[PDB]
C-alpha cells in the first residue's frame, strides 16, 4: 500500500532548522557530508525509516552547507543523527549503525 511517499527534506538555512525542531513531534535530522563514506552507506536506511515512521518528520543537513548549525549542535562524528522533540534534543546517535538509529527513532516516535 505505498500510495504516497515521505521524504527526508534537506535544510537550506539555520532558521528553517530552528523552526522545524520547535514542533511537538519527533524530528529526525541526519547530519551528513557529500565527502562522507559512512553517511552514504546509511542513507538508504534513513530513507526507509522516513516511510516507516510517518508520525516523525525527517530531515537531512549538509555540514558543508550548514557547518554553522553543525557547530551549534556540537556535531563532530559523521554521520550523526540528531533527534528532537519540542525544541529539545532527545537522542544523538553517532556513526553508521542502523540498529542504534532504529532503536532511537522507535524510542522517541
Ligand atoms: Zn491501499
Ligand atoms: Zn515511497
Ligand atoms: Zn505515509
Amino acid at each position: 500500500h505505498h500510495h504516497h511517499h515521505h521524504m527526508v527534506t534537506q535544510f537550506k538555512t539555520a532558521s528553517e532548522f530552528d523552526s522545524a525542531i520547535a514542533q511537538d513531534k519527533l524530528v529526525v535530522v541526519d547530519f551528513y557530508a557529500t565527502w562522507c563514506g559512512p553517511c552514504k552507506m546509511i542513507a538508504p536506511m534513513i530513507e526507509k525509516f522516513s516511510e516507516q515512521y510517518p508520525q516523525a518528520d525527517f530531515y537531512k543537513l549538509d555540514v558543508d552547507e550548514l557547518g554553522d548549525v553543525a557547530q551549534k549542535n556540537e556535531v563532530s562524528a559523521m554521520p550523526t543523527l540528531l533527534l528532537f522533540k519540542n525544541g529539545k534534543e532527545v537522542a544523538k546517535v553517532v556513526g553508521a549503525n542502523p540498529a542504534a538509529i532504529k532503536q532511537a527513532i522507535a524510542a522517541n516516535a
